[PDB]
């Protein structure tokens, strides 16, 4: 995109952008647009270079930027929600959440790139359409995974995939040891997202914050893997599920987002003669009743959890999470 | 009772018999299924469903499913190339020249091959998916990737909840109408054109019409061969028909063509001919895409059921002028 | 005919706990799971009340014990066989007598035809640390297990083999998750806590006043599925020393076999798999000891007293090994 | 690390029977049991040292042995005729006629690696069964590869499949031209394998032999790609059909294989009731015709052309494929 070795106007401007990538909030949409609707490649590469991960794990530039442009190609761009921006979102977010001074010197460079690249995999080749949706219709997909987590385990079985291609493995200076590691903590990491498996995650979650133990400087302090993946777990949980905590402004327009997909998925579910999924009803919808209550049974529990576990780090976000509920509650239409 | 998008779709609709249909029309009045609502209503046109006993809700099941598989997202290769290489080939089926020459399954083959041709097409060429090592091109060892590719989905397809059409055909049918559409969609990757265009010239050279003019078609050879064509020409059809549409039509193919070519700057990779946005002659490239394959293509076809496609190679030979004269300097 | 005259004969234990297996492959044509489903398909009256015509049956469970690898010592269409017929008998147990409908019984008895289909005669963590394809396409979990599962629905797709063409949707659908359901839970890391539900189920258990198990929702009905299974699966120790032996070679030469693959590849070796450092009898006897007997010893506990005859066959083949152990 | 690939205390014995390596009629059933059932493994690893293609390409030691071990396993122990042991012998033959001195210096390393690799993976996961019995039984396979040379296709996707292993990718140091130059030449080889491409094959070979055209040196002259490949596919194909060529102690045994995998086959076709495939028949045979039959209309009338096209260095691979003939026409019951 440059010329003579100097940044193009546009890219001048994405670059400006981008310095916001340490903050909560990061205009995500905007960095979608002035990127070329390469949200995903340009935030995950300042990312790698801000935590230096290239030099930590020898992985030459040119097969990271290939990699990253095959994955985000991998998202539909025809899908509402779940396409490479959400994608580019929940990589920003769990980067953000990583960097919290209750976690600091916490995580191995290792852990890290594992929580970053499962964020960057999470939801790839969405077909837009729930797993029950996949199970009902007698999708092959459902076939291959034994109607159990079977996008999770898609989007898991494609990220991996796509290290085979033409330049393209990123792992490929890692040992058989940081392979094998790195390979378990993305996959358990990824099947977590299954909003099935919600409830017990945060039942487990709430847990650790009873047994929970920290040092002199508030920094918490993790035993063995069992403990240090479940809040890898939460974490990019909560950053998949970190819309309602974002300014309004971004929080609008991941609604918006969600709710055409959905909609979408109503209208095929009607057209085939299938009992339309819930809020999936454009004709029976409620869109600000239905924020208030994926705030109220979910979103706030499991951040209100997370603020918890890393007192008092996530006050702000937590702050802005119950105005937003408020704002939709006085939303809705009597 | 009216409805307003129901008038004016079931309107255009009248025309599924001509050469000309305004496909992207009834695409946008049928809230974008064109490939459900052209081959349902070419199935009862032919009457299909009663022949072979096809129950509607599996048809209109199968038919979303099969057009919820082509990519909204890809400009050229989507939905409603399907719906307009269908309709083609339904109006190329109903050419004098062959009258009553082929059986229903054959005519079902010919059909049900147009529709599945290019499902789950990605916007890119066999080429890129081979050079970048796709999953797709090591599974079908670098040949005819894409085109293997379609009729798998296409086939597979049919496995999903009640959408079987098929279910009612007896092994013996299906058999015969599996590898009548194999045969048909592989022969629509283009670096088998050359050999399709020359064995079908050497076919008009031992054209053994009837009476009438009627052709005859003895084995299978024969026949599946004028499948293939017929299928093959309704694929590269877009510039025999009314300025209008092929517009539109030469506007989607370079729209996908360039986002190829961008895609392969990105990477690094040479930029694929004519995929390269920035040294683009799309009015010179449409000429020659004419001269070189479309023409030679079609005046081969129109050789065999002479004179059926007459306004068909004029209407070509006219746009072959409107492009023409396009070109700056 | 000289022939049938010797298996019917043999075949007519199908409900008796210590059938001759092996001697039944051998009469057969080495086709004990085509025979045995057959016959418990019949005995149960399957075939005409689900409208499963005879040819797709048989042509299907000839397809299915096709991809049982005949080279696999232990995981073939004889553990297949005998996983099957095994849990034909603990579904005729006294306690559970009446409690399963025939869609449940179809359910088990297929789920333990299809339970080991195209093994390839190592261990899932063998799969994974080569990278294998199967281990790449299911993310390391639960592989052999879910490929199994895949494999026995997707040979229904077969010429004339969709034995659940006359099911109705509901039926399919509900037939469908049991069936994953159970064969996952085969998969033996997820031994501990599926033992660990079904004592928190016998500590809780309820009974009907006519006695027989009294099985309240679907997560009690499947869980007692699950671990039924998996006590058909792990049976070999509860069956006659003559038969139990037997296995015990089969499965050995198996797991040798990995090992010798692992050492060829410079692989650490598998645990139990070095034939230089075997210890077959000490294994058994552990085998039986942490886990088998303790899975069976809960069923004995949930099905009181039903599995009683088995339960002592069990604890004495344990002494017998281990009066085998050297040293 | 072992001397010939894997470890054997009859190394000694191994060693004077992998001497013959570079002569037709080598024992490969004999090396077959003194290399513990690796005759692929062992016969590839002496030809890729003799040859010098692990230095040529840069292939490591290590890399070569796994991947040979991984594609052995993955041929079927259970089935008769297509295993490892007729692979390690297609191998070996291809490297036999590679020698041959009318085709001195006429291919380069490259082409030579190709040949050998196609040769190797050229029946992996061979089922046992032909194409047109997973055509009528509808298998996943056939609907795969919509029914056209499917055992083909499927060889070739397995071998390539395989090298994506844990340290299976013997073509790491390759550059992408010759990646690709190999990989074209690998597929073009192995479908020219199918059967039903016979006659083409053989029609074509005749017409190269028409305008052969020989160098300076007495060796054979290819330009084009066309020609190369032409030649290759031949090669491997005569090595694939070379077994009545062999001398009788050997032919004889591959004999017995085959036809016990054909009737086998045979069994299982009338299990379901379906129509006998020709020559499956165990209670209609006539082995010793068949043979006969098999040297007449293929056998011969290819190997007569190979030998003109390399005149006369097969001269005695072809007097001893009449002598064959001879032995099972006398054993003809009448
Ligand atoms: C902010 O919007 C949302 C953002 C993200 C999600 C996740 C994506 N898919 C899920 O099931 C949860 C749901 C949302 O809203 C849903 C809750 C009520 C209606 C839709
Ligand atoms: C309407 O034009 C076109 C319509 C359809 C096609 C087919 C789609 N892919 C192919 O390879 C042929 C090509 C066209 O023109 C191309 C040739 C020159 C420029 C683009
Ligand atoms: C009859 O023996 C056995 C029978 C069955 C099994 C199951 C099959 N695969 C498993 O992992 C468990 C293990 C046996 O013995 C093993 C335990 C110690 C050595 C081998
Ligand atoms: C050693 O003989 C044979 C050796 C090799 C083959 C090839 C392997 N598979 C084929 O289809 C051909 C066939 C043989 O003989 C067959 C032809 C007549 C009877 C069997
Ligand atoms: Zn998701
Ligand atoms: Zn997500
Ligand atoms: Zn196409
Ligand atoms: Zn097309
Ligand atoms: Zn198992
Ligand atoms: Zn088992
Ligand atoms: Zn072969
Ligand atoms: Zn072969």
């Amino acid at each position: 995109i440059p010329r003579f070795g100097v940044k193009t106007e546009q890219e001048d401007v994405l670059a400006k952008e981008l310095e916001d990538v340490n903050k909560w909030g990061l205009h995500v949409f905007r960095i979608a647009e002035l990127s070329g609707n390469r949200p995903l490649t340009v935030i995950m590469h300042t990312i790698f270079q801000e935590r230096d991960l290239l030099k930590t794990f020898k992985i030459p530039v040119d097969t990271l930027i290939t990699y990253l442009m095959t994955l985000e190609d991998h998202y539909h761009a025809d899908v509402a929600y779940h396409n490479n921006i959400h994608a580019a979102d929940v990589v920003q977010s769990t980067h953000v959440l990583l960097s919290t001074p209750a976690l600091e010197a916490v995580f191995t460079d290792l852990e890290i790139l594992a929580a970053i690249f499962a964020s960057a995999i999470h939801d790839v080749d969405h077909p837009g359409v729930s797993n029950q949706f996949l199970i009902n219709t007698n999708s092959e997909l459902a076939l291959m995974y034994n109607d159990s987590s079977v996008l999770e385990n898609h989007h898991l079985a494609v990220g991996f995939k796509l290290l085979q291609e033409e330049n393209c493995d990123i792992f490929q200076n890692l040992t058989k040891k940081q392979r094998q590691s790195l390979r378990k903590m993305v996959i358990d990491i990824v099947l977590a997202t299954d909003m099935s498996k919600h409830m017990n995650l945060l039942a487990d979650l709430k847990t650790m914050v009873e047994t929970k133990k920290v040092t002199s400087s508030g920094v918490l302090l993790l035993d063995n893997y069992s403990d240090r993946i479940q809040v890898l777990q939460n974490m990019v949980h909560c950053a998949d599920l970190s819309n309602p905590t974002k300014p309004l402004q971004l929080y609008r327009q991941w609604t918006d987002r969600i709710m055409e997909e959905f909609f979408r998925q109503g209208d095929r579910e009607r057209e085939r003669g299938m009992e339309i999924s819930p809020m999936c009803d454009k004709h029976n919808a409620s869109v600000e009743k239905s924020q208030v209550g994926f705030i109220d049974y979910i979103v706030h529990p499991l951040w209100e959890t997370w603020a918890d576990l890393v007192h008092p780090d996530a006050q702000d976000i937590l702050d802005t999470l119950e105005d937003n509920r408020e704002w939709y509650q006085s939303t809705i239409p009597q």
